[PDB]
This record gives C-alpha cells, sequence and structure tokens, in this order.
C-alpha cells in the first residue's frame, strides 16, 4: 500500500492528540456561539478548518479544545468561562463523536469507544486574572492546560512577542506554576519568551508542554523553541507538540511577514493595523511579493530536528486549525494529518515512533501531571498567596 493508506491504518490504531485547535474562538468571532449556524455535524469548509467528518478522515482521536481569549480586552474571565461553556456545548451536541476528557484514563475510554475526547486548555496568563483561586476554578471546570502567556507579556511571565518584562517568571509566576503542579494542569510554554521557558522548566515539578511550537533552530522566530530548551525536555518528561502555522515553520514566509511588517511601517502604520487604509497597503505589497506556501515537507523538517535534539519520545503535533488562516499545502485543515504521517513514513519514521508522536507521548505526559499531583495534593494545601505579597506593590 501507498505511505498515505498505511498512514491512515496507522492512525485508526493510534491517532492524533491534537495540542490547539481554537475552534471554540473562531465561533465566538464568526457567529457568537450560534452553533446552528455552524453545525460541526455538518461540512463547514466554506468557514472552519474543523468539523466533525473532517475530523475523523484527519485521524483525530483526541483535541485539545482551545479556551483562548484576548488579553488586550476586558472580562478575560468572563470570556473564558463562555469559551469553556462552548466547548461543554459543543460536546453535549455531538455525544456520538466527541467525549469529554479530564484525564489520561478518560482519553484511553474515549479511543477504545471510538469517540473523539475533548479536553480544554486555557491561552494564557490573563485567564485567571493574577488570581489562584480562579487557577483552581478553571481547573475545576475542566482546564487541563494554561499556556502561561499569549503575545503580550502579563503581571508575572514574560511573553516572546513582547519586549522583556519581569526576566521570565516573576516569583508570583513561579507560584503559578507550582500551583499548577499541584492541581495537575499542564504548564503550556508555547507563546512564552525562552527566559520564561527556563524558569518554567527550573521550577515544575511535572513534565510540560508546548501546545503548539515548532523549531527555533530550523526556523528563527520567537515563537519556536530554542535546541537548549527541547534539550531539557527529556529530563522534565515533556513534549513539544509541534504547529503548522506557516509564518512560524516556513523561512520564506518568516522572512516575507518581517518586510510586509516593515512595509506597513514605512506607510506609518503599526504592522497590525486592521483599517482599509492599512489593509490597502498591505495589499499593495502582496501584490508585487506573493505570500509564501509551507508545505507538508516543511512541519516534517521541524520534527526531524525536534527528535534529533528532544528525542522521539518528547513530541507531539498541535496545529492551530482555526487559529491561523494560512495553512501549509497538504495540511489545509483537520483532514490533513495523514499526509504529515504519510510524510514521516517516507522518511524512515517507524510505526512505534508514530504512535508515540501520535498518541502515546500526549497520553503519558497528562498521566504525568495527575501523579505529581496526587502527591502535591497529599503533601500541601492549596495556596492562597496574592501577587502583591509576592511581587511587591
Ligand atoms: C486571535 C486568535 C485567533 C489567536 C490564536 N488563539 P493563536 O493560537 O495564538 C494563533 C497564532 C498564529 C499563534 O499561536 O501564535
Ligand atoms: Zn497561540
Ligand atoms: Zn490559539
Amino acid at each position: 500500500m501507498t505511505s498515505l493508506e498505511k498512514a491512515r491504518e496507522l492512525l485508526r490504531e493510534f491517532p492524533v492528540v491534537d495540542g490547539h485547535n481554537d475552534l471554540p474562538w473562531a465561533l465566538r468571532e464568526q457567529v457568537r456561539y450560534d452553533l446552528d449556524a455552524r453545525d460541526i455535524a455538518a461540512d463547514q469548509s466554506a468557514h472552519l478548518h474543523t468539523d466533525l467528518a473532517r475530523l475523523r478522515s484527519g485521524g483525530v482521536g483526541a483535541q485539545y479544545w482551545s479556551v483562548y481569549v484576548r488579553s488586550d480586552l476586558p472580562g478575560a474571565v468572563t470570556a473564558t468561562l463562555e469559551q469553556i461553556d462552548c466547548v461543554r456545548r459543543l460536546i453535549d451536541r455531538h455525544p456520538g463523536e466527541l467525549r469529554a476528557a479530564l484525564t489520561a484514563a478518560d482519553m484511553e475510554a474515549a479511543r477504545a469507544e471510538g469517540r473523539i475526547a475533548s479536553l480544554m486548555g486555557a491561552e494564557g496568563g490573563h485567564s485567571i486574572d493574577n488570581s489562584l483561586a480562579t487557577l483552581r476554578a478553571l481547573y475545576a471546570l475542566g482546564v487541563r492546560y494554561m499556556t502561561l502567556t499569549h503575545n503580550d507579556n502579563n503581571a508575572w511571565a514574560d511573553s516572546a512577542t513582547d519586549e522583556p518584562g519581569v526576566g521570565g517568571l516573576s516569583a508570583f509566576g513561579r507560584e503559578v506554576v507550582r500551583e499548577m503542579n499541584r492541581e495537575g494542569m499542564l504548564v503550556d510554554l508555547s507563546h512564552v519568551a525562552a527566559t520564561t521557558m527556563r524558569d518554567a522548566l527550573d521550577t515544575s515539578t511535572a513534565p510540560v508542554i508546548f501546545s503548539h511550537s515548532s523549531s527555533r533552530a530550523v526556523c528563527d522566530h520567537p515563537r519556536n523553541i530554542p535546541d537548549d530548551v527541547l534539550e531539557r525536555l527529556s529530563a522534565n518528561g515533556g513534549m513539544a507538540m509541534v504547529t503548522f502555522v506557516p509564518k512560524f515553520v516556513l523561512q520564506a514566509a518568516v522572512d516575507w511577514t518581517a518586510e510586509a511588517d516593515d512595509n506597513m511601517r514605512a506607510h506609518g502604520f503599526h504592522h497590525l493595523d486592521s483599517s482599509p487604509e492599512a489593509m490597502k497597503v498591505h495589499a499593495a505589497f502582496e501584490e508585487r511579493v506573493p505570500r509564501p506556501v509551507a508545505t507538508v515537507s516543511t512541519v516534517a523538517d521541524h520534527l526531524d530536528h525536534m527528535r534529533e535534539v528532544a528525542g522521539v519520545d518528547h513530541l507531539g503535533i498541535g496545529g492551530d486549525y482555526d487559529g491561523t488562516p494560512f495553512t501549509p499545502d497538504g495540511l489545509g485543515d483537520v483532514s490533513g494529518y495523514p499526509n504529515l504521517i504519510a510524510e514521516l513514513l517516507d522518511r524512515g519514521w517507524s510505526q512505534s515512533d508514530l504512535a508515540k508522536l501520535t498518541w502515546k507521548n500526549a497520553v503519558r505526559v497528562l498521566d504525568a501531571a495527575e501523579d505529581v499531583s496526587r502527591g502535591l495534593r497529599a503533601a500541601r494545601g492549596p495556596s492562597n498567596a496574592t501577587i502583591e505579597q509576592l511581587d511587591g506593590t
């Protein structure tokens, strides 16, 4: 059989646990959670990367649904609860296809019955409003990882896409990591600065993840992971879940985006300005310099290097579907994973290597978080510390 046929067979046995899909945010923005208007039991190809049929075609057996909210708007906690509610409603609406999962055992139970294990991950520490009790409430509601920052610094952690702030984690930032360890919430180091990665690895007593980051050595962008950090994963026990975002994984796309941003500033616009006038300027740039396109090969290049440095036991996949408008060819939506697995087969990845990448590493890591939490919950009570106490006025 072809590599693609073999890939599908392999995924039927050990499906993908995807680290980060922004369907909830897409539903929030497109239709304000009018789920009938984007029914994922029907074909949503015109609007979304994600629906149930494409998840099945793609060999997705578990999904961390992102409950991302904007850090640059007020009411982050309320919005996070709305995102969590969206995930709950999707699970309730589609019991034939989705099963809520809170634990590694739940993931295996879902796999045994052929339902997609549905977990939640918060994307940025702003979702807890500097409140450890709020962190505990998110865990109680089912959140099983939290990205420590999004694109901007928060009061206690530095983002990779912002200027240096506290220098990694502040004292309160370390307290957040300790509390996540005690609760059994995975520390997610996507988005954070390399300093923050190192501070988190110093502090965490549980395996950490990168829910959607690729390799900085392969493509130099602050959203990707440095080799020295990848090297620490085997000792920490965690995993890096490669992402597909073209402007992170393809050198030509990083360069093009930098030039596009420079061009915007040349016209007196902030690079993120979305006014009609700014859009005209960007359109003119793309007219004379077409947007480069990544491929499955681009993503496999990251995985090859990440495997060499981090080890096969420390890898996963986090597509960022519905979180990015652009995708590599062959990975245009959630049905694409078999194309990546086929490429890896062609590059000599073994069946057991691939089962770790898709399924086994993610289950091990969540189980490990539970194990560390058991010890910490027996050893001490929850923290009552405040950011004022630990970081000062
Ligand atoms: C505004 C919403 C769509 C942002 C997404 N939650 P994101 O996952 O942070 C996508 C981005 C390319 C990244 O991961 O850096
Ligand atoms: Zn992200
Ligand atoms: Zn996201």
